[PDB]
C-alpha cells in the first residue's frame, strides 16, 4: 500500500507495444545504512 | 488526513532503541507569508 513520504514503481502492460496501462505497485521507502545489502547470488549459507 | 501537493512527517515508536515502526502523521502544507508567525511564549495577551 502506500507508505509516508516514499517513492512508489508503477507496472505497466502492452499489447503488442501499442497501448499502455499502469497499476500503483511497490511503495517503497528507505533509509540509508551499511547493515543491509542486496546480493545477486541467490544461496546463501554457511559457506566459503 | 493527507492534503494535495504537501509534505507530511512521520511519528515512530522504538523498542529499546531496537524496533521502528511509523505512522502517518501531519499532513502539512503551506503558502509563504508574513502575516503568521510561531512564537515560542505560550503567553499571548495585552502586555509590554
Amino acid at each position: 500500500k502506500d507508505i509516508p513520504g516514499g517513492c512508489a514503481m508503477p507496472i505497466v502492460a502492452n499489447w503488442a507495444y501499442s497501448k499502455y496501462y499502469t497499476i500503483g505497485s511497490l511503495y517503497v521507502s528507505w533509509s540509508d545504512g551499511d547493515g543491509i545489502t542486496g546480493v545477486p547470488q541467490p544461496v546463501e549459507g554457511v559457506s566459503s
